[PDB]
């Protein structure tokens, strides 16, 4: 299945957001990160990817399609706007084994506030 996440300068949750910021997909599903506004990219957050997965970092302004392979929770950020809280979470599959490990990862305050809310929206 294919899903879309939009990168926006402003949305319901404030400035510099991914919409949706919380998504559950099946293993092997694809998610396209779309540059609705210019100046954004997507990158995995250190300490927030599951075993067997590889980190990724898209280029500013590109439409980036990712096929999620290893199951688990992935924390993603926009590189230039990470300190402003532009982050999201993608859960791949049921019963993510790294869920408790991702909750302990360190992030700047504004990103942590939004990651905690996105993680809780998946069923904590
Ligand atoms: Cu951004």
């Amino acid at each position: 299945a294919d899903f879309e996440v939009h990168m926006l300068n402003k949305g319901k949750d404030g400035a510099m957001v991914f919409e949706p910021a919380s998504l559950k997909v099946a293993p092997g599903d694809t998610v396209t990160f779309i540059p609705t506004d210019k100046g954004h990219n997507v990158e995995t957050i250190k300490g927030m990817i599951p075993d067997g997965a590889e980190a990724f970092k898209s280029k500013i302004n590109e439409n980036y399609k990712v096929t999620f392979t290893a199951p688990g929770v992935y924390g993603v950020k926009c590189t230039p706007h990470y300190g402003m809280g532009m982050v999201g979470v993608v859960q791949v599959g049921d019963a993510p084994a790294n869920l408790e490990a991702v909750k302990g990862a360190k992030n700047p305050k504004k990103a942590q506030e939004r990651l905690d809310a996105a993680l809780a929206a998946l069923g904590n």
